């Protein structure tokens, strides 16, 4: 093709799961630009200048993949796709962007992504991402009316700084684990500093900021209702999400109870999903399996009596949050433009 | 009071718990007996012999708690009971029994405990246990009509076992545990032997034995409908539970989507939630806060948009499986008995 690719914040774990990706595909490392601010990363065979993402010229790039958080997207997106660059953004700096497709790359590519007039296609949060090609393929059989999703979030989502605070508390307190089992303050646990509590042997009801609008949701919660709304083109959609820390490092997790307009068995959702793209049917899914893998891990489907008629379904899914959650996406994004 | 009282099963997790309860409200040591199966413990000043349960002969015992398994509650508990002991199981030997009272001592003991013409009361189910004083209180506002529930379940619920398996894992792959960020198999994991995935930086969602119904559903999740609707006196209640295991020692959770006959706001659950016997209301609810005390911690308490006219709330629920879970809940019924 002789495609020419820029990465915004390579040096990141989205960043690095990006070069990773590329390399895996057998990208040339001839057409490929790195960025990110205040100087040479290897990739494939050859050494790459890390340019300055404010400074340097974009023009030439035919795509760029930003992982380098809203601020900088905000700024930067708009002068990348003033240079002809179509810009692949994985922030939340766009998604809320009426002009702006938020993609999920096997959902709505063909209905949303050719529709680009600020140049900016948005790649959607991670925990929501993960559902994605699950909730695709059952919506389109039965009609996807209502959600209710609990979470479990490996701390990768919150970039280096949740691996570190969960592994030096696990280091700190691993050697007097057991008498957390009659006293969960007995030990010493270094003072959390990303999250609300410590992580390590622990989970932690709330991700992300209190939304200004007296709902008591954080902007995680409110993020698996707006963007599966956009995602799946259903716009009343009823959502209810609640976001919970757990001590995984990668791989998100979701216990999803849908309700559809129609009747829809375990049995035929088993079916649809065995041979879907993107999605891996197993008895039980984990986030040990789902971390370092593609497809987003689905089982445990069972009918939700609560939902008359054998309209609703309880199911488990699991999903690597760096790679589909993240940087493949973008990539799966990429190849669908080329 | 006089009142003599036997421990069955008195060495396991909840056995300890038992005793330092019953130490903890200053039980004189000369009204408590000790037994388990195939010499002696300490309790308050004096070392008690442990008696077989088998064996031993129970007259005199007017309260015997029992956490021995139900194996042996099916046969040990009639004949306790036929030698004029009040028996409360802490097993799932007596809980489908009609004329055994399954109870949560601050729910359903006046309405339910005094009927007990086998001599028998059950001990809830912890996970269900830890939701009761919540959804009570909330019931009897309300009107409770539809539960969906995903747990974050505590390996001290499956005894030392789960314990052990927990820490040995995550003390046999802490030192590259950063590459669980990468790779899920990218570390030697000591082979799973309770569960049917590792535990340690995992989540697992398989808790029980699937039922032989063609359900899908394990013992566990049906737990959450069965127990739910007789500690509550709903029959008829719509209920969808997943359990899932975390890595934590110790401390139950529960994210719950309620819906209730009439409109019930977040700020009127809160007020009524605050007051609550064996309840406490947090910001943010964790098992490593539960872990050690006697309420459930209940917070982020949102409504459902999902459910019509502000008739849905969604909830967070942490609380001790061994001791309002388990040991403190047949101590409290107990107590009420005398």
């Amino acid at each position: 093709t002789g495609l020419s690719i820029g990465i915004v914040g390579a040096t990141g774990q989205v960043g690095q799961v990006m070069r990773t990706l590329l390399d895996e595909r057998d990208f040339p490392a001839s057409a490929v630009r790195f960025f990110a601010s205040a100087r040479k990363l290897a990739f494939r065979g050859q050494e790459i200048e890390v340019e300055d993402a404010e400074t340097a010229d974009p023009s030439g790039l035919d795509i760029a993949l930003f992982s380098a958080g809203s601020a900088m997207s905000k700024v930067q997106a708009p002068r990348f796709a003033a240079a002809g660059v179509t810009v692949i953004d994985n922030s939340s700096a766009w998604r809320k962007d009426p002009d702006v497709p938020l993609v999920v790359s096997e959902v709505n590519f063909e209905r949303d992504a050719h529709r680009r007039p600020k140049g900016i296609i948005a790649n959607p949060n991670c925990t929501t991402m993960a559902a994605m090609p699950v909730l695709k393929v059952l919506h389109d059989e039965a009609r996807l009316v209502r959600l209710v999703v609990s979470s479990y979030q490996a701390v990768s989502g919150s970039g280096l700084a949740g691996v570190a605070e969960l592994a030096e508390q696990a280091r700190a307190v691993i050697g007097g684990a057991e008498q957390l089992v009659y006293d969960g303050g007995a030990l010493e646990f270094p003072p959390p500093n990303t999250y609300v509590a410590p992580i390590a042997f622990n989970v932690v009801p709330l991700a992300g900021s209190l939304v200004d609008d007296g709902s008591g949701e954080t902007d995680e919660d409110q993020k698996l209702r707006f963007e599966s709304r956009k995602i799946l083109g259903i716009p009343d959609l009823l959502v209810s999400g609640t976001c919970v820390r757990v001590p995984v490092f990668t791989g998100h997790s979701l216990s999803i109870n849908a309700e559809f307009a129609q009747p829809l068995s375990p049995e035929r959702a088993r079916e649809l999903l065995d041979g879907a793209t993107g999605v891996q049917l197993v008895d039980v899914p984990t986030p040990l399996a789902a971390a370092g893998v593609d497809e987003s891990l689905v089982g445990r489907i069972r009918r939700d009596p609560g939902v008359p008629d054998g309209r609703g379904l309880a199911l488990f899914v699991s999903g690597d949050n760096l790679r589909k959650g993240a940087a493949l996406n973008t990539i799966q994004i990429a190849e669908l433009l080329t």
